């Protein structure tokens, strides 16, 4: 069993367990604290509640008191204010020892219903404001934590220790055995047929910048015709998304520490927005404020959209070629499933396998890595990646990420209010399918030969019967 | 012979023709008085060059014969002060220069008013806007794609801001499909396939586009590097991956089938195309970009040929359209002359029924002037011809397509695209 | 011999070595096609000069000697049409040249990798994050500064955002009296002390920091005048100090005390260090500056003296630490060589105690010929002038520090103050735990 | 008894005071309007309270009682729009109230001339301008500094825009000392040192600046999360620290020596001051901040209290000044009263002679209100709780106050270190001029 995130999970009087959230914070070494601070906020606030309870059965006791003098015909009195020493205090009147001694009976029938209104106008109103600060500074607090980690996590702040789960595939060796040949890299291969111009794409279009030409550009459709048909016969609808979102629905489905380094502005009609780093953040806000039943899940969907990175941080990382660029087309796997019976968890699973199927299918070796949960965003409970062999990679360098599978569980559905069926949230998942061209980056080195690049067998029909890209220099 | 704008066609003891000009600013309906700015500050210009001569010649004299401080003023305070006029008065003639627009090829209608566009010619068998027999009359593009289930403008608009929205389904594998044959159909023609950056820094974008374009037209990227602009189209990226290069006849012509999504804000035409994704901000385009040789009219020939094969495109989709002349008041300043392909629309409003799907542009030397794409003689050198033409705007070209290919149950995939589309040979209606 | 890059290095026929050139791009694992496309540029230029001196010839030929007007027109086509090329094609030539990053130091571990980090040497005694005798573990230093009750990070990002954080109390004394003595440290060192301004000019800056630092490091200031940047280190405004300067041998070196408060945006470093005031948006830094001779490997001796000065710094405070030599492949455009002094944390995270406090780098001339702070005030060599060289190297930024000084100096009760530190506290020795 | 502005205040027959109100408006120079203004929203929002209160009876007579749906009709239609209608104008009626300056002190000059600020009391012996015996004339700071080698404005202004400096050696050494006694002499009177973030995000610097320092005064700084500002004092901060925090009496007073760099646009001065570093965008700023209880005139008392530390401060620099009685006109919003201390520049130009150094203001309640730092942690009188006080006074702006030690400390072959300083300054008793 694996937790949702939610408030009753720190009430250890409601049948939670707060001491599951202190152990996944330690898991992502994060703030253990804010667990007995949100407590101690929880606790604030049903006191507040309590006092405001206290407050509002001040009016009973008036009206009671008022009632029955009228029935006994007791005169009013003269319109006179309420003195100075109750209005300094009212608490002091509804003890049950004051009310015996007659705290009431010092006032007429006319400052009760003064007092009464006084209350309800400086005290009820007071302390009902006072509950909504404190819920809200709770939930400040509560949507700080990130989602729980999942049992099968590798525990620790370095992804040196990221698990190797499994290999698969021949990866060909960086020298051939038999005749010396060092494999090139992506980028000298690229060139080398003529299809790669980094500096006309700088030039044009700033730092990483890149035209693709001839071949390779019908290899990156190919790649996006076969990863949606592939997709699509798995049951996975087919969607295509606006590449802009406005700012108040990219803050609903991504962390805010991306708005720096990752997502660029767009201006100039309507609202600011930012440019979409991965088709995941507009299918998420697809499902803004909807409702699924049992019978209406799961819902398969094969995202398709150019990305847009800033890659603020990696300014010096990956500076070669295109596998590292702020401009790229992905085809990318998005389930919205039922929270009940570990589906969410069955449907992780399968939509990794269907990754492996995937590169399997294109002869491309890879190995699947546990991250480790120092490495989990907020959002996700766990995470796989699929690393790719890169023969021509420098050392140490030759299996790199080119898939990222995710269980996000309940923590997005929460935040865009999309219910199962107090209310229930459905879970979501994200996996890459292929994001193309650090894909074709990894195609080009395991399929090369000394005079060019050999085309995937299960890609040619998709690039009308092409099975080899000759070297032009 | 058409001519090219350049400071010598408005010297006419040069052998110029400045009226040429003023025919050409006539027919664009546009400020005829350029024409004669631009020759007298070329008068003030070349007076301004014989002064200084003049000047210079006074050191001559001097040289022959306490004697010297006079010749060091004269290069201090007059010559210095001349060269540095002359310059000023060049900048200033090449600034009202730069503002006149290409030379109007002849062919080009000259009107004011696009009412008045020339129909060229009417290709294929438009289906009726309702079925004689049956009485069924066609949908609109946007009502088709719904009851397809393939069109979320609601999640569109709400994620994505005005006119946003999802494609699903049988109808994204369709635009895959058109993309797909587009460059397939392309590069058996000799059109080289070319990716391009989605962004152009601003320094870029000046060089291949209009002033009023980043008003109206171009949305601004900020947060890495140099702010920058979305493209409109693959063209702009194209054009300027030749900055600054130089090409022999032997290299020509270069065709290339750009490829890219293309940004646009469409701030003209509020309230206008409202309804589906006939005019959105974000679209894909597979566009003919050519660069020819400026002699002995090859880009009028490279003209002819590239609408050719935005024709036979369409032909081979079998979708009807006509092929208009674009009059002379509705060219941009770098066109010489501009061909539209619009297709027939059976589900359009009355009298709305044939649209805009493909544009195709000879802007000879207007735009290699300016990122110097030169030809093969000193400051005298000559610049390449560049073209452009719509191969297939793809959110458009669906929309034309369900509308042509509709019956009551659903649409028929277009014959060509349906090895494209692993084989589906029919969208059902789903609503 | 350390060699500087300039262009005549990339001309082999003409006394330079340009695979020296390559070799250092190999070595930062950057783009070593730059070098062969200055090569080209270089000799298009130089050909393009001789297309030009030869049309020139035409002048004196024809000149000497009513074909008079066939002069002017070569001259108004050719010649001008010849310079205008010249001028572009150099101008190309050094936007490339300027893409290449400074040649790395022979004695720079080559690596892509920090793991490979090569370890110089340990000085210290550190003291075991489990007590030997107890079983006492010792805490984090956020933990620490929280029950001292000096440290407010709740009210601190309320009020400045993320990372924010107040300071209180004996806390704050200890925050100042690092940098007090700091920089009384280096005046007896001869290290003139400095202040700075805390705002740059995008001109200026643009001299002394690397592109990628607009976005991941300096924030934008605006309201008054044009735009500026605020500074992340004293360096920056330091060297723009010396713009366009020139000095003769007998003025060098010239040894700075920087200190200011510094601003990074650590947009890179998002979820990184997130507890406390290790990794922060501001912090005060007491900075060496040093301008050396471009001669006899001066910038080299003083490189050693200053990460020297360093260390003793830490020593007379009882910090353990490491010296660490940057591998090739994380060294930034401008250095040709970085040691780090990484100090012993016991209370951090198994695998993570010996974090950086220190980085001094030798920038050699890559930024003095950016800032044109040349070597001699005689031009007797035209425009081949050489260039002064500029260190820098951290003695203490004090927030970091203060985090080092409590987990080293804890106790179950509170926080000894270290003994060269108590004069600059009124005497305090040992700061109590209030909770 | 000095009041409180508050909505009771404005309502004459229940037992407030209006004409108060308005005689303060007139004494600041502003809207009096803005009084009656108030008075007729208040009315307003009170008879709408009573037309929902009476239309709410209309369910206890009919609902007690196929007329049912009328209940709801009634419900729908008129209870949830005259309940709207309620916070709407209680709403307008707060927001005409936020535009009301705080209650002017009865001891404060009334004028809208600064000329007639009072002249309060004299203190020291402020040195001729003019030798008496040799004739020699004090020179101005600027060009003292100059003199000493200490200041760069050349290649500050060209590193940091208009008014940038940097400042070299000795002086830098004085303006440390400065800061570092400040600090002392505070904690001895029982401030405790605080150290702030020099950013604070716009819904914060909202609640501690009125909007005029928007434009005038504060710069923004982007790049990271949402825009911010740099402060312009560490008042603003450490104002803001006390966000939704309650007091008790027990608690109070709450004594801060607030320490930061103070960053200002000083748009509004454009040709004032531009000599030196007098006025400046950038400095440092010893500043005591005071939290009080809102009995018993206690902030009065502090107020006394707080100049009373500034002068003792500037008595201690052997440093000659006046206390001076901010005119009514001249007051911010938010504050009761002002007392600047004006210390003798001895170079200043003819009349011109004393500048201010210090000011001192009591805000009484003004932004406690809008940062909800309530009085007592009981809730008995709900929302007609009170809030504490505050107050703040400059200890020493040490650029400005540099300046004045250099003009009144000169000789003509230097600058003598005044005495208390000069342990601060390693025993440094005299700085000698370079030129
Ligand atoms: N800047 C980039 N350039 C190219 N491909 C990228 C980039 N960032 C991510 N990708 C690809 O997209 C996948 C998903 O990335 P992420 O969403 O960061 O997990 C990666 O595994 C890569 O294959
Ligand atoms: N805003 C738009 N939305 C969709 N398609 C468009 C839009 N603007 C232009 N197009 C398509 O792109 C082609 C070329 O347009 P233009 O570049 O304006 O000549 C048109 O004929 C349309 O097919
Ligand atoms: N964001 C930061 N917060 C706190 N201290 C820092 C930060 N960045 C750098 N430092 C300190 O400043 C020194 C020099 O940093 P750098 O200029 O990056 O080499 C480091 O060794 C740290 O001690
Ligand atoms: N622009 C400035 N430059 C230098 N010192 C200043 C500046 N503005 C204010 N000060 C100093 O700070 C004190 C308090 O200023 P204020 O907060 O305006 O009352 C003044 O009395 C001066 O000593």
């Amino acid at each position: 069993h694996h937790h949702m995130l939610d408030i009753n999970l720190f009430r250890e009087y409601k049948g939670g367990n707060p001491e599951i959230i202190r152990e996944s914070q330690r898991r992502r070494f994060a703030d253990v604290t804010l667990v007995d601070k949100v407590i101690e906020l929880d606790e604030v606030w049903r006191a507040t509640i309590g006092k405001l309870n206290h407050i509002k059965s001040f009016t009973g006791i008036i009206s009671k008191e008022v009632g029955n003098r009228m029935k006994n015909k007791v005169p009013l009195g003269d319109d006179l204010e309420l003195p100075k020493e109750v209005t300094d205090d009212v608490y002091a009147l509804f003890t049950k020892e004051a009310l015996e001694q007659g705290s009431l009976a010092k006032l007429n029938t006319n400052q009760l219903k003064k007092l009464s209104t006084y209350i309800t106008e400086v005290h009820i109103k007071n302390s009902e404001e006072e509950v909504k600060q404190k819920e809200k500074e709770r939930d400040d607090v509560l949507l700080q934590i990130g989602n729980i980690v999942h049992e099968t996590v590798v525990v620790s702040d370095n992804e040196d220790n990221n698990g190797i789960v499994r290999m698969v595939g021949n990866p060909r060796p960086k020298v051939d055995p038999e005749t010396g040949y060092k494999c090139l890299k992506h980028i000298d291969i690229m060139r080398k047929l003529g299809g790669l111009a980094t500096e006309e794409g700088t030039q044009v279009g700033g730092g990483r910048g890149y035209f693709l030409l001839g071949d390779l550009v019908r290899m990156n459709l190919a790649l996006q015709n076969y990863a949606i048909d592939f997709l699509a016969k798995k049951g996975y609808m087919p969607i295509y998304t606006p590449f802009f979102m406005t700012k108040e629905q990219m803050k609903k489905v991504a962390q805010l520490s991306q708005f720096d380094e990752e997502l660029y502005t767009v201006t100039g009609e309507g609202e600011d927005k930012y440019l979409i780093a991965t088709s995941e953040q507009p299918i998420a806000a697809f499902h803004l404020e909807k409702r699924f039943d049992e019978s209406e899940l799961p819902i398969k969907y094969c995202g398709m959209s150019t990305c847009f990175r800033k890659e603020v941080g990696a300014h010096g990382k990956d500076t070669l070629g295109i596998f590292r660029v702020h401009q790229f087309e992905k085809i990318e796997q998005f389930v919205v499933t039922s929270p009940k019976d570990n589906k969410s968890w069955e449907m992780f699973d399968e939509m990794i396998g269907n990754s492996e199927a995937f590169y399997q299918s294109l002869g491309i070796p890879y190995r699947v890595v546990n991250i480790v949960s120092g490495a989990l965003n907020n959002a996700a409970a766990k995470k796989f990646d699929l690393e790719a062999w890169f023969p021509g990679a420098d050392e140490g360098n030759e299996y790199r990420e080119l898939v990222s599978c995710s269980n996000c569980t309940d923590y997005q559905t929460r935040r865009l209010e999309v219910k199962y069926g107090e209310v229930e949230f459905c879970h979501m998942l994200n996996s890459t399918l292929t994001a193309t061209s650090r894909t074709l980056c990894c195609i080009v080195e395991n399929y090369q030969t000394p005079e060019g690049v050999n085309v995937p067998e299960v890609l040619q029909p998709y690039m009308g019967g092409t099975k080899f890209i000759k070297f032009k220099n």
